[PDB]
């Protein structure tokens, strides 16, 4: 088994793993700034989960907050035959009632970088998520894999404060950011007692000549990066859990929910470097955007602030060039079928987007796989279903009609897909399926919708059940910009032992939801 090794076709035998993971309520100081928390056994970031290509996982997520539901994703993961561990509540799952533990099982087919984190509502914007790490094969040699390096805005309060302001529509500016669960901020003028300062920059250590695995995941609720290290190179050698052949950049545009993999040589003049988040100003606002930033140290024993010079961002919200995305395992798409969809907005109670002009909005006490279990084919209109049976390929045009110009970063589960157009211009289905690639693609699971334009994916019918598509935008994604694939639903392989439990967690959420202290108040996902 190797790096041209057909992930999606063979699979190395491994062993099994197994975690205990606690969903808290906690409260940390990330920042030098004290507020509440979502997190797996208190920290943010959770805690590493870290297998081997081919190992079986076995991931115990006992629910230990008093007021919400909770369900855990596990980002770019195929899931194939386990659908229904696949952490997305009312799709995939009832919600983890409040004291009960759903157990997750699977067997990691894919290799790379990625992460988990709550797919209940927001929560994942209150820190629940953490890294997963799938050691494998890699396009290009490093010495060193200095793991994950988280890139997120950060609120000093809860995200469920500011829903109810967000979903006006307009997402507010959070007052920091945090590279890798750390930043600074400024206390000194505060009255808060929150505010007790101290928050320290993201700190990372080269040795000189030493080559160095750096894995980027952005996770903001609302936020846009272009990561750059001062006077260094970056070469990429995979997007998401897809290797690809090693290009080199000075700057790399990270969508929320994307993952690159690049490797750093150490080989510039010993010295303190600036580390740039570089926010995206024009993609979304914070308070504290230009200190989305960290330190590069060649001498561990500096507490000097770096002064090197970056390099000019490119500033945009897109996604790196479809150009530079070349997969390592070359595949092509075959024939298929077009499913065309527009993202548009609307507002009822609050703002929505639709997609064709229904918004998602589930029912987590009947998710698709419940209905999918009682042989139901006609689903909902609000859960946004569209259903695929075998021409054994879909692409999937997704256009945004909402005149917004955001570029939405669009996760699909279930599939790895195929990038075969990512388009700034108005999509005409006689005109632009001609002007698709076919052959070897970018290829990942999550790729920017342009603002205005269209983002057109393909994907292989080699993955039977009911799989979400969604802005990974935390409040796109509560406010309904989604929809879901039903693939194959007669071919859906599920074991008794995991309806039984499925069952279960249904009933507990079932026996939670009549005295809950709170609604679902968005889309559930
Ligand atoms: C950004 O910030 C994060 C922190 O949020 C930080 O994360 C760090 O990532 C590093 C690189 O990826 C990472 O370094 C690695 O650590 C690995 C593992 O860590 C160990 O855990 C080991 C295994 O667990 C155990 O299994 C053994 C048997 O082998 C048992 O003895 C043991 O009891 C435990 O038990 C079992 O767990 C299994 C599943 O894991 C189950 O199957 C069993 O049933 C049972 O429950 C252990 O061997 C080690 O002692 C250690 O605890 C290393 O393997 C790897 O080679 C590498 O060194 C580091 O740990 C992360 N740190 C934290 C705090 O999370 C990033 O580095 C930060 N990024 C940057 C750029 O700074
Ligand atoms: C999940 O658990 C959290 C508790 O952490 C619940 O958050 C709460 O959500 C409600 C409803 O949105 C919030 O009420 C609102 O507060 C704002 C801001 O002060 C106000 O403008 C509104 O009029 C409204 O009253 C509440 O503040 C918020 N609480 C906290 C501590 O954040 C959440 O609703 C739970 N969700 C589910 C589905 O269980
Ligand atoms: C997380 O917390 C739970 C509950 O305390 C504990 O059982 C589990 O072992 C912890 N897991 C890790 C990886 O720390
Ligand atoms: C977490 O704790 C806060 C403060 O005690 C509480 O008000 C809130 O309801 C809790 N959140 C959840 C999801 O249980
Ligand atoms: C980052 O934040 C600190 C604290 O306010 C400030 O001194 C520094 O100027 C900031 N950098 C900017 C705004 O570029
Ligand atoms: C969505 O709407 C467009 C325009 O009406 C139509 O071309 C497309 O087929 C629709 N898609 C589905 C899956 O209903
Ligand atoms: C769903 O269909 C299967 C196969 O016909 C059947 O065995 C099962 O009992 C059905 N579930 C229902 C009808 O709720
Ligand atoms: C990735 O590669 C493409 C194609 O060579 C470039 O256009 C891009 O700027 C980056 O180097
Ligand atoms: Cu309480
Ligand atoms: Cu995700
Ligand atoms: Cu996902
Ligand atoms: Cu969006
Ligand atoms: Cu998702």
């Amino acid at each position: 088994y190797s790096i041209d090794t057909n992930w999606y076709d063979v699979t190395p035998t491994g062993v099994t793993r197994e975690y205990w993971l606690s969903v808290e309520n906690s409260t940390i100081t990330p920042d030098g700034y004290t507020r509440s928390a979502m997190t797996f056994n208190g920290t943010v970031p959770g805690p590493a989960i870290i297998a081997d290509w081919g190992d079986n996982l076995i991931i115990h997520v006992t629910n230990n907050l008093e007021h919400n539901g909770t369900s855990i994703h596990w980002h770019g993961i195929r899931q194939l035959g386990s659908l229904e561990y696949d952490g997305v509540p009312g799709v995939t799952q009832c919600p983890i009632a409040p004291g009960d533990t759903l157990t997750y099982k699977f067997q990691v087919t894919q290799y790379g970088t990625t992460w988990y984190h709550s797919h209940f509502s927001l929560q994942y914007g209150d820190g629940l998520f953490g890294p997963l790490i799938i050691n494998g094969p890699a396009t290009a040699d490093y010495d060193e894999d200095v793991g994950v390096i988280f890139l997120q805005d950060w609120a000093h309060e809860s995200v469920f404060e500011i829903w109810d302001t967000a979903r006006l529509g307009a997402p507010p500016a959070l007052e920091n950011t945090l590279m890798n669960g750390t930043n600074t901020f400024d206390c000194s003028a505060s009255t808060d007692p929150n505010c007790v300062g101290g928050g320290k920059k993201f700190e990372l250590t080269f040795v000189e000549g030493t080559k160095y695995r750096l894995r980027l995941i952005n996770v903001g609720i609302d936020s846009h990066f272009e990561f750059a290290i001062d006077n260094h190179t970056l070469t990429v050698i995979a997007n998401d859990l897809v290797p690809i052949v090693p290009y080199t950049t000075d700057t790399l545009l990270i969508g929320i929910g994307q993952r690159y993999d690049v490797i750093v040589e150490a080989n510039a003049a010993a010295d303190n470097y600036w580390i740039r988040g570089n926010w995206g100003t024009t993609c979304s606002t914070n308070n504290e955007a230009a200190n989305a930033t960290g330190i590069l140290r060649y001498d561990s024993s500096s507490i000097a602030n770096p002064t090197s010079v970056g390099t000019t961002p490119r500033g945009t919200c897109e996604d790196e060039p479809v150009a530079s995305l070349v997969p390592h395992l070359a595949l092509d798409v075959g024939g298929y079928s077009l499913v065309d969809e527009q993202v548009s907005s609307a507002f009822t109670n609050y703002f929505t987007w639709t997609i064709n002009s229904s918004s998602l909005l589930l029912d987590w006490s009947s998710p698709t796989t419940l209905k999918i279990f009682n042989n139901e084919t006609i689903f909902p209109t609000e859960y946004n279903v569209v259903a695929l049976e075998q021409e054994e390929w879909v692409v999937y045009v997704i256009e945004d009609l909402t005149g917004f110009g955001i570029w939405h970063p669009i996760h699909l589960h279930g599939h790895d897909f195929f990038i075969v157009a990512q388009e700034t211009d108005v999509f005409n289905s006689d005109e632009s399926p001609a002007k698709f690639n076919l052959v070897n693609p970018p290829r990942r699971d999550v790729a920017a919708l342009p603002g205005n334009g269209y983002l057109a994916i393909a994907f292989k019918l080699d993955n039977p059940g009911s799989w979400l598509l969604h802005c990974h935008i935390a409040w796109h994604a509560s406010e309904g910009l989604a929809m879901q694939f039903v693939e194959s639903q007669s071919s859906i392989a599920v074991k008794m032992t995991d309806t039984a439990i499925f069952e279960d967690t249904c009933a507990n959420w079932n026996a939670y939801t009549p005295t809950q202290l709170f609604a679902e108040d968005d889309s559930g996902i």
